[PDB]
């Protein structure tokens, strides 16, 4: 009983942590893209302030 | 034998899960705030063209 007991919690462990590993890669190509947009915000917020002031000269 | 596993396995369950709730609210974040930054770059990007336009003209 207790063999049967232990190997089903085994598998239930080795499946529940694939599942975690693959969704934490997926969380961190996430915050890849994050960053990313987080960049060409601020690289357009630039391009808007210096074309406005250019304009009001 | 059967004692030290499952209680091995037990820890390694309650691991799992502690980091697949962990990955889950930090997916949940980063596709909330990605979502917003790109929001904010589409404004960015419309103001900055609108801008340029009027200082051609």
């Amino acid at each position: 009983e207790a063999e049967k007991a232990a190997d089903e919690s085994e598998r239930g462990m080795k499946v529940i942590e694939s599942r975690a590993q693959k969704d934490e890669e997926k969380m961190e190509i996430q915050e890849i893209q994050l960053k990313e947009a987080k960049h060409i915000a601020e690289d357009a917020d630039r391009k808007y302030e210096e074309v406005a002031r250019k304009l009001v000269i």
